[PDB]
């Protein structure tokens, strides 16, 4: 036999903390799967947690019932999900193929797009747009959402702009128009 | 006895290279705890790493020292916390309930704030707000930051705003005051 | 033998699914080392992942080829790399010292930078720079970017600034002007 993956299945009950059908399933090529019924389908991926599952080709899935659905998908924590080269990180974050959503119960739902923080999301037809804070909601595609329906934030900190496509601040729009 | 859990403590001592008070403890069903003293304290939860803690229902540890203290809560990376449904990524990142602490030494010291970036911070009395940059820090309430006392960044590759909330670029100040 | 740490070389072949110059290399006291070639070099240090190195003390590399480069620094995705106190997050993201790279093949070249978003990127010499969102992509120092060459992305949710150096929406460029 030629051993090139690592599956470790439950070596101990909790109820007595020694270590010696929750069988782990390491079924690729330098594969890793470690926990109850945890799964490494393709090659080198990863999984380790309970019900974990990592179905694409060098995807990593960690976290209980956490599950990376595509080729390079990412995904940590309980319950997070990700498709193809997407990133999910904190339980209950979702993202579609390459997207980015990091919080808890964070969705990136539009393809590419950017869900940062706590229940942030960009709605599957926002495309390439981006929802940044608690509960953070895009509401048109091509954009970047610091709020939502009960919530506008206010932006900081920011220098005055000089080419024609950069943000304006305070004092900026008070001397153009005193000049 | 009902195997359901994954402990697993010191194998190896590093100055031999051989694989054969720090054992690990796997302590909830379903639960993983890998490493010198690693504790997966409760269901499904995941620790790995020396020290590593992982406190709540399903939450997830990995990093030398991390701890996760709260249910779902995730942390990756030495010295990094979070508590219950947040996440923190990073050396010594930290982040409170429901927040979001990316990068070494972030800080999302308020309930659902966002900091992303090196030693970024959102003060614990600045409800809602995300801070994003390094060294970027919130000075208030319901707010984003892209700076701090000591730098003022400009955004760019701004589309010019048509809703009333919508931020303005340099053009449309431009435009607006011409006509 | 003084065993404090945990190294984990290939224990089952993937084409029988039975587990029982591969191994796996946890060199550091306290560090684990899990997966075919997996190497935890330093102190505390964690590797997992086929060909995942953990070279420096404190550092955390999991997904096949993941390398952590410096003390402290954290990767998470096949072929994710971070120097020293970075975090490099998703398959290809890259990052160099102190800086924050999340999405896949997203890259923080400058260092303390931060670039979230799939094949954002911030240029080695845009220093303390932000890129968030798809492709968004910084053209100057001290400065975040929430677009690209071929795309601006419009701001939205944004609240009505107060101090100097606060952003402008919409709704306050019109009133100024009115009066």
């Amino acid at each position: 036999p030629n051993l090139t993956a690592v599956q470790i299945s439950p070596n101990a009950d909790p109820a007595l903390g020694l270590e010696y059908g929750l069988n782990a399933s390491a079924k690729g090529i330098h594969s890793i799967a470690i926990g109850a019924t945890a799964e490494a389908a393709k090659g080198a991926a990863v999984a380790v947690g309970a019900g974990s599952i990592a179905t694409g080709v060098n995807s990593v899935a960690i976290g209980p019932l956490s599950k990376a659905l595509g080729d390079s998908a990412v995904t940590y924590g309980a319950a997070s999900t990700a498709q193809k080269d997407g990133v999910a990180i904190g339980a209950r974050a979702s993202t579609s193929d390459t997207g980015v959503a990091v919080g808890f119960n964070s969705k990136a739902d539009a393809k590419n797009s950017v869900a940062i923080g706590h229940s942030s999301h960009v709605a599957a037809n926002h495309g390439y747009s981006i929802a940044i804070g608690d509960r953070s909601k895009t509401d048109r595609e091509n954009s970047v959402s610091i709020g939502h329906e009960s919530l506008n934030r206010q932006l900081t900190h920011l220098a005055a702009g000089t080419k024609d496509t950069d943000a304006v601040n305070v004092a900026q729009l008070k001397k153009e128009i005193e000049k």
